[PDB]
């Protein structure tokens, strides 16, 4: 089997730190983070830049679920978040195809309410690494070795950003696995567009 | 240069027929029809099964449009619709990551209103197939036969369907070039998942 991470995502309960600053309203009426509702109030949080995008993961998702690869019960697949917590995605789940609907399922995920399909821990991304014996690590990144994805089978493990700007950091020696920066275009992808390569490149 | 076409695609302005059992609301604004909202509105409503779904055609163009081959300029992208519309994409299409803002565009095309990256015209499939002087054209199906995706590259349009259940009828007599029917897997699959395979067997 494969492990496919997104990760440092950004998929959040809002931040207490910003709370004050939320006016609620009948139009979004889920307390996770959306840069398109709460923009403003993101103004002075840390990070703002990668935060509050939940449709990166519901679109990946929805790519990486349907999967041959997927249907072929050879992946794992997990959601890391920028807070630290991981999701393990039964390879089962039923995901919503409405947003909204999907911002109902996770919420209450993140909230710790129980989810048969859908386990939380807390927990950071070398952590999870580790627990699951990731040991050849492909972190997908435009700035990364150009890479033909028939080359891909060869890891074990991969990792995608779940955030809109930035770049993945990854603590080298809290990692027992080795890490290998990797791109396989030379453009800036979205991150359902790699996942969804990386899913095809391991079947075909 | 490929031909990628969603045909019959679950993307209409609500039906002449169901307009008097469909009122525009607060959580859904939008005259296109969606089965989220209009299923019971859809009750007694010809083909029920495969049309009112916007979202099929939403994500399969996230993954056609961020595409390598669509970067690299080696698609022409079009949605035919379940009532003869036909909607080509520019390539360069930034298209809204929000399913409602992506409604919003989507209406404005459909009831004839100027958008020069997505233009709309009355037309078959038949018609949109000879139009585009389609040559060599692959009918994906779950039902065709298997294919490895390595070989897609010897046609010059592919078709899939924009719609949740069913499948494809086509007039053959009434098309130019040649039509296989072509399955890439031995499950039914997501339109949007067949779509991604497809655009990355192109590019690798
Ligand atoms: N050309 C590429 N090769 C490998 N991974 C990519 C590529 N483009 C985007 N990604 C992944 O998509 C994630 C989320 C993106 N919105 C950020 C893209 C950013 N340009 C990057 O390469 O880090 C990134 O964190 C990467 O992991
Ligand atoms: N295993 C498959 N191999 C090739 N094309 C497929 C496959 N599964 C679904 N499709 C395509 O995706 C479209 C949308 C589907 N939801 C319809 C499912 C139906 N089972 C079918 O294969 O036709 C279909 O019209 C096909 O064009």
């Amino acid at each position: 089997t494969y492990n496919i991470i997104l990760a440092k995502s950004a998929l959040e309960l809002i931040p207490e730190e910003i709370k004050n600053k939320i006016r609620k309203s009948r139009v979004y009426k889920y307390d996770i983070l959306d840069s398109n509702y709460h923009y403003k109030a993101m103004e002075k949080l840390k990070d703002k830049e990668m935060r509050g995008r939940p449709d990166i993961i519901h679109i990946s998702l929805l790519n990486i679920l349907d999967s041959p690869i997927n249907h072929e019960k050879k992946l794992n697949i997990y959601i890391h978040t920028y807070d630290d917590k991981v999701l393990k995605i039964n390879p089962e789940t039923r995901l919503p195809r409405n947003y909204f609907r999907f911002l109902g399922v996770m919420e209450k995920v993140l909230k710790g309410e129980r989810n048969h399909l859908i386990k939380m821990e807390e927990k950071t991304l070398e952590d999870l690494l580790n627990e699951i014996n990731a040991k050849k690590i492909a972190i997908m990144t435009k700035t990364g070795k150009l890479t033909h994805p028939k080359l891909l089978k060869e890891y074990d493990t991969f990792i995608i950003g779940g955030f809109p700007y930035g770049k993945l950091k990854i603590n080298k020696e809290k990692v027992f696995g080795d890490i290998k920066e990797i791109s396989i275009y030379n453009k800036g992808l979205m991150a359902w567009t790699v996942c969804g390569i990386i899913c095809y490149s391991l079947s075909f």
